[PDB]
Parts: structure tokens; sequence; C-alpha cells
């Protein structure tokens, strides 16, 4: 069977494979062509994907996310102490590597990251075969450039339990190029810029690419900016504009904020298509139905202070590389954050105009970078 290229990232993992020069980004069960990396454990199931996504605000503390941002790393990690105050699923310390604590069929059960993560890989895997009709084996999985030799020996780990042979564990940002063909050689050096923004982290990678050898000049980002910060700006909106019309606030009902951000977040997703989406949500609190929509111009106006940040960190990543504007070749978008409008723009600006790549979805960049690379590899 051909070798597959994976993305396992934060918030969504997407797999792709090369074949007969084409590379196909394989949809799942339901029809998506990302699936979220979520591992959701109850009394008669474990469900992964969107499965267990559909069902985090009935299961919130067995419902494990984020399992990337622990991978490879120890408990007492100044990042996991942090992060873990913002997780509703328990984290505990084993001989100083961090697990996750769930109860499964009303025992209670500790995972490694690496385990969570080999459950979506292994999703993927067989998301792959049911395309494929045949065996998968042979893969080549994606992880951020800054990823020390703990993070990636997890990851490689998480794969080879998952039932993948994992052949290589190349850079996210070069994968991104190899989707869009910067590696071939022109007989020249090449500076790229990647602009990676996700669902919860935003990556800048400056590579510079010379008879096909990849060189990370410079990175920057923050690790916590994406997706989800844009649809707790449209949440908060929203729950103010409850309480106006309804006199009651929901901000105590756990459910009615998580169905609310489900609403939102599709009508984000709207939003990158047209000017307005409606927000239809039956007895959100109490018996009351909250109808109403909101336009691209509000939900701009509501994030605007966090899409313009977005520039300072490409601001020094520039500076960093010892580079200027007018120096970097290409610059491709890699993200679902990207299909943004008003990041396009805002970025284009920055670049004095300058032409994005972006005819590949974003968020299926990597995947297909890694596909085409994993096809090299066999
Ligand atoms: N049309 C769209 N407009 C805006 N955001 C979108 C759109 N389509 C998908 N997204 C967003 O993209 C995010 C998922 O991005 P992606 O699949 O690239 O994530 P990822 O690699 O898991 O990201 P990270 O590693 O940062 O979590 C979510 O925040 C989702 O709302």
């Amino acid at each position: 069977g051909p070798a597959v290229g994976i993305n396992l990232g934060t918030t969504y993992s997407c797999v792709g494979v090369f074949q007969h020069g084409k590379v196909e980004i394989i949809a799942n069960d339901q029809g998506n062509r990302t699936t979220p990396s979520y591992v959701a454990f109850t009394d008669t199931e474990r469900l992964i994907g969107d499965a267990a996504k559909n069902q985090v605000a009935m299961n919130p503390t067995n419902t494990v996310f984020d399992a990337k941002r622990l991978i490879g790393r120890r408990f007492d990690d100044a990042v996991v102490q942090s992060d873990m105050k913002h997780w509703p699923f328990m984290v505990v310390n084993d001989a100083g590597r961090p697990k996750v604590q769930v109860e499964y069929k009303g025992e209670t059960k500790s995972f490694y990251p690496e385990e969570v993560s080999s459950m979506v890989l292994t999703k993927m895997k067989e998301i792959a075969e049911a395309y494929l009709g045949k065996t998968v084996t042979n893969a080549v999985v994606t992880v951020p450039a800054y990823f020390n030799d703990s993070q990636r020996q997890a990851t490689k780990d998480a794969g080879t339990i998952a039932g993948l042979n994992v052949l290589r564990i190349i850079n996210e940002p070069t994968a991104a190029a190899i989707a869009y063909g910067l590696d071939k050689k022109v007989g020249a050096e090449r500076n790229v810029l990647i602009f990676d923004l996700g669902g919860g982290t935003f990556d800048v990678s400056i590579l510079t690419i010379e008879d096909g050898i990849f060189e990370v000049k410079s990175t920057a980002g923050d690790t916590h900016l994406g997706g989800e910060d844009f649809d707790n700006r449209m949440v908060n909106h929203f729950i103010a504009e409850f309480k106006r019309k309804h006199k009651k606030d929901i901000s105590e009902n756990k459910r009615a904020v998580r169905r609310l951000r489900t609403a939102c977040e599709r009508a984000k997703r709207t939003l990158s298509s047209s000017t307005q989406a409606s927000i239809e949500i039956d007895s959100l609190y109490e018996g009351i139905d909250f109808y109403t929509s909101i336009t691209r111009a509000r939900f701009e106006e509501l994030n605007a202070d966090l899409f313009r940040g977005t520039l300072d960190p490409v601001e020094k990543a520039l500076r960093d590389a010892k580079l200027d504007k007018s120096q970097i070749h290409d610059i491709v978008l890699v993200g679902g954050s990207t299909r943004i409008p008003k990041i396009q723009k805002l970025l284009q600006d920055f670049f004095n105009g300058k032409e994005l790549n972006k005819s590949i979805n974003p968020d299926e960049a990597v995947a297909y970078g890694a596909a085409v690379q994993a096809a090299i590899l066999s």
C-alpha cells in the first residue's frame, strides 16, 4: 500500500496520499477533509475525531484535546503547569511524565500524551485505508520546527504504537514549502515565509532554500493565538447580547456557552465566504431560543487588535533573520485561520501588495506536502 502524509495538529489533523502524480486529501466518514484532534471516553465507548468533539459539552472531564501541547514534555515544565489550569480533564504526574486521567467504563484510567495522539493517528490511518481500500503501513508525520528531540521522539512513538511505520518526521513549514514545489532547484537561494495560524497556534517561519536544502533562518509566533481566540470574542459578544434581549446571563451554564461557541465557530467559517451569518440556537438557556446573526464587519472589529497583532511576530522574524520585506521571495499561507479575508489583506498590505500563495487549502497544505515527501521516500 502507498505511504501517506499526515498533519498531526493541535486542533485538527489531516491525511493526504500521493497517487498518480496527484495528491489526494482524504475525507473522513462525516465527509470532512480534516478531523478534530479529540478523543473522548464514556461508559460504553471510546470516541475519536468528530464523534468526540460533537459531545464535549456533555462529557467535558472525559474529553481530551491539546495533547500536542503535552507530547514529549515533562510535568515539571512551566509550560505544562500553565496550560493545565485551563484543561477540563486531569493531568497527573507519573514519575516526572505528565499523564491525562479519564474515567472509561466506570474505571479510572490514565494515558501518556503519545497514546492519546496514537488514537488520533489510528483514526487517520483507517480513514486512509477506507479510501485506499488497502492497509496503510508507511507514513510521514509532521511536527513544528521548534520541537526538540524529546517531542520528535514522542511523536514518532505515537506513530509506532498506532501501527504506522514512520518513514520520517519533517517540519511543518518545510512540508508546506514542498506542497507548492518551492523545493525545486532553480540555481539560487530563495527566501520563503510561512505564515501559519491554526486553531490554537501561530507560527511564522522564514526558510532559505538552495540546492534543495532547507534552512530555517528564523521562527516566531505565539503558542496561544489561533482560531479559537476569534471564537471567544464572538461568544463574549453574544453573551452580552443575550443578556440585553433576555435579561439573563448565561455565563455560569457551561453547556449553554459550549453550544454557543460551536455555533460561533461555524458562523465564523461562513463569514470567510459571506458578509453575514445567522446564529440559530434552539433553547439556549431555559427554554429561550437564541436567534440572531453577525456581519463580517462586526466580526472583524471584534478581533481587530488580534488580527493586527499578527504582524508583530512577522516583523521580528524578518529582523532576526536579517532580512527586509523585499528580500522574501514567496509567502505561503498555512492554517485554517488564514482563510479569513482580513488576515490576507493585512499581510498583503504589509508586504506591499505581494501575491500570497494560497491555491491549496491552508489547513491541508502540511498534509499535502508530507504526502509528496512520503511518496519520494518509498
Ligand atoms: N473558513 C474558515 N474561516 C476561518 N477559520 C476557519 C475556516 N475553516 C477552518 N477554520 C479554522 O481553522 C482552525 C483549524 O485550523 P487547522 O486545521 O489549520 O489547525 P491545526 O493545525 O490544528 O492548528 P493548530 O496547530 O494551531 O491548532 C479552527 O480555528 C477553524 O475554525
